[PDB]
């Protein structure tokens, strides 16, 4: 198995 | 101007 | 599965 | 002018 | 499935 | 002149 | 779905 | 600019 | 078995 | 700039 | 049978 | 930079 | 048999 | 740089 | 029989 | 600089 | 029968 | 440099 989390924030 | 974000996780 | 969120604002 | 949002989330 | 929301104003 | 705005939700 | 609402005003 | 993290774990 | 975790961050 | 780590161990 | 870890990090 | 290690046993 | 173990550290 | 050692034994 | 041992350290 | 050492014994 | 040991040690 | 040394004794 894999667990993942990204996120990004821009402008 | 362009403000955006995202987020996500899985598994 | 994914969850995810997206979000923007503009002008 | 035009501002504008957008938000979503899914799985 | 998606929930999602959009929103705009302009002159 | 013209304003105008909109709104809208969905799933 | 989707619900939705528009308005606008000029002159 | 544009700020981008993400984080895994799995087995 | 391999466990193992990653992680990045970046703007 | 980008900083990454990661971690595993096995048997 | 062989035991093993390993890390890293860097930016 | 970056920066690393390992450990590991056996028998 | 032969009972062993290793290390390394570097950057 | 780079460091490392290593430990055995055996009979 | 034989009975061992070795080690060794560097950098 | 590497250092090592080594012991044994036998019959 | 022959009982025997040795030793080394250097850098 | 290099330091040795062995013993042993039989019949």
């Amino acid at each position: 198995f894999l667990v993942h989390s990204s996120n990004n924030f821009g402008a």
